[PDB]
């Protein structure tokens, strides 16, 4: 509360951190479906269900551009990424075991490097 | 944003120096009637038409218990005491002319201590 502040975390380190992992969700195999936003003109159905389209290339220019105030807003849009990718595919296609392995593969780099 | 932190004011001494401001409000001549919550089952009208009641020893409570967590939400406080007053009575009445007077008080202690 005022004047009484919570030990903080060293964040001056975060930037760099989700840049080096989003460099290695970029650079997975099974990134392809998530690189560059879903076509909208081209896909029945994604505009009106998806609300929040998000993809890896949206959310590199929003670290690039100071658009992300600290590291959980960042995090939500990754989880978003994968999130959409659940309401939309079927469990059973590979667009959407693309998508539970990827959302495995970033939990695990989140927790070994801020937790 | 991530990672670029913004120059902050000290905030140390906030806590101590809005209890200064509270108290020099507290022992205004003209402070009687916001001194006390407005008594809703002796008070017409009042329940139904002020959403939010505010008044100095609820603001001193809060204030003493952790519960302004920065400078601004103290004064929010403040002027929604004065607010409620100019909603409710005649800027005539002499509680009318109390809150103005108040108010005008308030702002220049604000001002004086931290801008
Ligand atoms: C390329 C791509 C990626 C994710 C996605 O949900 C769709 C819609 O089937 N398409
Ligand atoms: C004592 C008091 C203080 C403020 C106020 O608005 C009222 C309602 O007339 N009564």
């Amino acid at each position: 509360s005022m004047s009484v502040k919570k030990p903080k975390r060293d964040d001056s380190k975060d930037l760099a951190l989700c840049s080096m992992i989003l460099t290695e969700m970029e650079t997975h195999e099974d990134a392809w479906p998530f690189l560059l936003p879903v076509n909208l003109k081209l896909v029945p159905g994604y505009k009106k269900v998806i609300k929040k389209p998000m993809d890896f290339s949206t959310i590199r220019e929003k670290l690039s551009s100071g658009q992300y105030p600290n590291l959980e807003t960042f995090a939500l849009d990754v989880r978003l990424v994968f999130d959409n990718c659940e309401t939309f595919n079927e469990d059973d296609s590979d667009i959407g075991r693309a998508g539970h392995n990827m959302r495995k593969y970033f939990e695990k780099k989140w927790t070994d490097t801020f937790k």
